[PDB]
């Protein structure tokens, strides 16, 4: 239990090497994204780049806690998968929503026309991740949401594990600590791997996989790693394309099947469509609706896209809906113990609580990828004076821990706190469940009193965990 | 041989699509330097990276030369080596030069030190690299320099194999064009492999690697890659110091044993001290003694350093003299085969000659590394004043057959018409009279705009390719 160096009490020499020693590797490995001062760095690969903003060495997490969220990794992804077929449970959950909020309308639009249209689908599949922070109070590892959508950092979240496991290889004996418990993580390959058995049991080998990326991603690097290893180990075809792009050369051939500027598709992977802002015109919806109706297997689904959002994160959380969806006893008891306290804006006792006591809660609206979510005075504000477009949640605390924080060559100290990102791949084919499991992770770590922790936007950093 | 596609005439389309693949690539795989206008990124990795300058699809060498350098390697490494045993001739070729420049004479100094030292090393290495161009006229493998001394590129000139394999597997089927004729390469496995079995020669195994580098390095990851492969592959440990920091941190152990910041050194790598730029003070020149005078195996040492002069390329070009260093009659033949016109600026036949024609003439002083000769206009201008002249060499000037190339650089791609310089790493490692390693060890290629006198990558002038064999 001796807690783990303190890594402010490091000698200015030897840390000064660490960081140096991190550089290095996070430039031969590519652990890189476009720099956000470079204008064209999120468009023109190989230019303007730099290392992602990280820790230097991993925070404590007990191996029990760690242990915890593998074992809900495939309860999850079965989760996800059952809720996603009751298409009543999602419109109604989400029919006051959908007057508040015009973005979660349109996912909702797509959705009734596929329930209008009711196509014998058996293939589909998930590349999700769960993410949890130990709550120090009550000691327990509760999750903050679930990503059906768009997952980030299976190979950013891989190669943090390969730069720590390195760290401590060379700089362990004088710091009390073994790279061995930094736990191994092959989530980039995982995630790969989803995708090339999805696309076999589509089995067309002729066929490609359609990947949906945003107009600027600086990350893009870690979608062509993706793409590299489905050509070069699994010899399967990717293509490229924006919302807009397929919307252009995308078509339904008379057979179903999606053809895009001429390539027939079979997989369609979204790096994108997960925001209102990948949906200028009327253009990108047009090609969202265009590749939900083709027989391509979607990872995800708008069904997955909606299971995803916070208020169904909520509902689940309500009494006895969690067991319309699961039957085994057991999972119901792991997964109602990771639930935090979530409510909706119509419990008006728990929105008297938060008004009063706005620093105990989280406000967030139906958003992903951060920005979104409001805190403490915002919140008080913005629940005095649309109500459909929130839940409040339980304020998680962790135990903080010391951090070197190295973005953009330079490194500071700081109390941080992570969140702990524990993917999980789908697949399945009739009753037949091909892949189900935990692949690997992430985590994301932030100043413990900063309210924002995108890594992206310049508010957090990478991580690994070290287990206790 | 059936012309290649000319690369510029590829669709738009086709093309932007190549490019892209090949910066993603590049990023992917740290085909990387610093960028030169971001400040700290010759010194702070991690920041302000940019992909090498490159050509995007190999231009044509014929197979026939192509063996010839691949020959030519274990040969040149032999003949490096039997130079370098000739302290002699080294002095005396040198003696000249050394009154016309301070650096060679600096260098000089430390190599007299050593033959009064006298002490036997049986263990000697080398990594080197051979640079041939092809001259139109005449279809001749002609070797422009002899690299004895911080060769780069064999991370690189990997890498550029991978990319264009990689771009050609894609794209090759479009262009008439198979990977197959991009030859295979091992240069920077081979660079590591060489260092690896040079200390475990030297048999310490507590002992590490030092690095010698240059104060701004924006090609330092081809550096980090090589330390680790040692670490990783090799478990053998770098420490990385500037001369400056060697003559801080170093001192020679009552054992002979060079020691640097507290930790042994069996081997020396140098990728500094082969320019005038890296000695600021009296500090660089006594970390520079101090290193040859310790046990350590150096690659190189300070006789291989200076058989990599332009002056003993040039002498050894002499008739007769190449006959002293080699025994092997076959040998001899392909080492003169590859020899260009060289003369020593006291030969004035070929000073009026050259005065009358300069463009078809480069003159060198006695550095390496980029951006020192001098050709057509400034060599008839540098060459009357000149009426010390043991500073330069004559040589030559190739006329390699141009190919149409993509140039990459900086996110952008240009059409230009080229000419490339093939660069053929060895590997030599002897023990006494048991010779390890002597081997052909991969490549690399520069490429640049025919008509530029430049061809330096990181300075703006060249970029890196490979070739396709034809
Ligand atoms: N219940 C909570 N307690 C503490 N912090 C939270 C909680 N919910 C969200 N956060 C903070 O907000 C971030 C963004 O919230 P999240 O629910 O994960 O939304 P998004 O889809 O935008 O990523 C989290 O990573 C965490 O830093
Ligand atoms: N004999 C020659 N004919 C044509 N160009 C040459 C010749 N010698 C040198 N050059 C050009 O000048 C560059 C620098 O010359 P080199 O002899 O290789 O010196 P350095 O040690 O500085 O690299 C070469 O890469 C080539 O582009
Ligand atoms: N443009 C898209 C970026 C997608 C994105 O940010 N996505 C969310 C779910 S949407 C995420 O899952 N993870 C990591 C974010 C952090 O911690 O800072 C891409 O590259 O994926
Ligand atoms: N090539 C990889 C390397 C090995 C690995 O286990 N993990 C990789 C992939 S996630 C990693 O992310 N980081 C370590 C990066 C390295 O040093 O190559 C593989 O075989 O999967
Ligand atoms: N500090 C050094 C740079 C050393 C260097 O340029 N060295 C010479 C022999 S000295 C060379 O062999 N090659 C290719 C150079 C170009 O075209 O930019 C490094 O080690 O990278
Ligand atoms: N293979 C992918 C692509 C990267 C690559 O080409 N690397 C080169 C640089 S040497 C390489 O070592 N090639 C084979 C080595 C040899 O033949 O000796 C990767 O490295 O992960
Ligand atoms: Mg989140
Ligand atoms: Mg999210
Ligand atoms: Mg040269
Ligand atoms: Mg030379
Ligand atoms: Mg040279």
């Amino acid at each position: 239990a001796p807690p783990l160096f303190d890594y402010h009490r490091i000698d200015q020499k030897l840390l000064q090497n660490i960081v140096y020693d991190a550089l290095v590797w996070s430039t031969l490995n590519c652990l890189l994204v476009g720099d956000k001062s470079v204008q064209r760095s999120g468009r023109v690969p190989g230019v303007g780049l730099v290392h992602l903003p990280l820790s230097l060495l991993p925070g404590p997490f007990p191996e029990s806690h760690w242990k915890q969220g593998c074992e809900l990794a495939p309860i999850f992804n079965e989760l996800v998968d059952r809720v996603s077929l009751d298409g009543k449970f999602l419109q109604e959950s989400l029919s006051r929503t959908k007057n508040a909020d015009e973005f979660t309308s349109r996912l909702l639009d797509i959705h009734s026309k596929m329930l209008q249209i009711n196509k014998k689908e058996d293939i589909r599949m998930g590349i999700v991740r769960s993410d949890y922070m130990i709550d120090e109070k009550t000691k327990s590892l509760l999750q903050i949401e679930m990503n059906t959508i768009s997952t980030s950092f299976a190979l950013i979240g891989c190669l943090m594990t390969g730069l720590h496991k390195s760290l401590l290889s060379q700089y362990g004996k004088f710091l009390g600590l073994n790279s061995n418990r930094v736990p191994a993580n092959n989530a980039v390959d995982q995630s790969a791997e989803a995708l090339a058995k999805a696309w076999s049991e589509y089995n067309n080998p002729r066929a490609a996989i359609l990947v949906v990326v945003q107009v600027e991603e600086r990350n893009m690097y870690e979608q062509h790693y993706i793409s590299a290893l489905l050509r070069e180990k699994h010899h399967i075809r990717s293509i490229r394309k924006t919302l807009t792009e397929i919307d252009q050369e995308g078509k339904i051939l008379p057979d179903g099947t999606l053809s895009v500027d001429g390539q027939a598709i079979s997989v369609v992977y979204f790096r994108a469509g997960y925001t209102p802002k990948d949906y200028p015109s009327e253009s990108e919806w047009r090609a969202r609706l265009l590749m939900e109706q083709s027989s391509a297997i979607k990872c995800p689904t708008i069904s997955y896209h909606l299971v995803g959002t916070k208020k169904i994160q909520q509902e689940l959380a309500k009494p006895g809906v969690l067991e319309r969806f699961v039957e085994n006893k057991d999972h119901i008891a792991k997964l109602r113990a990771c639930f935090a306290g979530l409510w909706s804006l119509e419990d008006s006792d728990i929105v008297k609580k938060a008004i009063e006591n706005p620093e105990l809660f989280v406000m967030k609206p139906q958003r992903e990828g951060g920005g979104n979510n409001i805190y403490g005075d915002e919140l008080r504000e913005t629940l005095l004076k649309e109500d459909a477009a929130y839940i409040l949640m339980q304020r998680i605390f962790p135990a903080t821990s010391p951090a070197i924080l190295v973005r953009d060559g330079n490194w500071d100290t700081g109390h941080v706190i992570s969140e702990a990102g524990i993917f999980g791949t789908y697949l399945r084919n009739k009753d037949k469940i091909i892949i189900n499991n935990e692949s690997g992770y992430m985590v994301r770590t932030k100043i413990s009193s900063s309210y924002e922790g995108g890594v992206l936007p310049g508010f957090g950093v990478v991580d690994t965990v070290y287990l206790t």
